[PDB]
């Protein structure tokens, strides 16, 4: 498709251009617009982290901001082979230090140990009742791998339902939440969950 190929091109243009980063897109990866994530990422990023990012995708796009603007010491997960592929390519064509990890189809336990200060993710959202299935097993397990004062934050849709779905169930696991919305922008939300102690 052509209108994806005009969209891919604006955004490595965009990504290069704010971020100096060359981005490879993979043809059947999502179009990944580089203003929003980094949009999310100052949200929560304060400079230094030993930072997780789980479903890095192809672009490897906020593995690479997070350490190239923030200052952080990141690992980041992709479960798609070819996928996996890329993000290797865009690691190393700019010239990066994050640690890319193979994850054989679990999230965090069976694919990375350790202990973080962020673990950060763009969810794909869609099983569960509300499509919240997974990011309420990645607080769930992202628990014991975080340092005191850790967070999680999750880059996510206007879905209503579904956000406060996520929210309740952070809760319940002793998190304490900030909810963060920002049209950047075809609306979209930044859940921080807080470990805290």
């Amino acid at each position: 498709f052509s209108n994806r190929q005009a969209r891919i091109l604006y955004n490595k243009a965009i990504a290069k251009a704010l971020f100096g980063l060359d981005i490879e897109y993979h043809p059947k990866g999502l179009v990944t617009t580089p203003i929003s994530r980094y949009i999310f990422l100052k949200t929560f990023l304060r400079g230094g982290e030993v930072a997780l990012e789980i479903g890095t995708g192809h672009t490897a796009m906020m593995a690479l901001m997070a350490e190239k603007f923030f200052n952080c010491k990141v690992t980041a997960t992709e479960v798609d082979e070819e996928f996996f592929e890329y993000a290797r390519r865009n690691i190393e064509r700019n010239n990066s230090n994050v640690r890319l990890v193979k994850s054989n189809g679990g999230i965090i336990k069976g694919v990375v140990e350790g202990t973080f200060d962020v673990i950060f993710s763009a969810p794909p959202y869609y099983g569960g009742k509300y499509g919240e299935e997974f990011s309420v097993k990645l607080l769930e397990e992202a628990f014991d791998h975080l340092n005191p004062g850790g967070k999680v934050a999750l880059y996510l849709p206007d879905k209503e339902k579904l956000l406060n779905v996520i929210k309740e169930r952070g809760i319940k696991l002793g998190y304490s939440v900030k909810d963060i919305k920002f049209k950047v922008g075809t609306w979209r939300h930044s859940l921080i969950f807080f470990k805290g102690i």
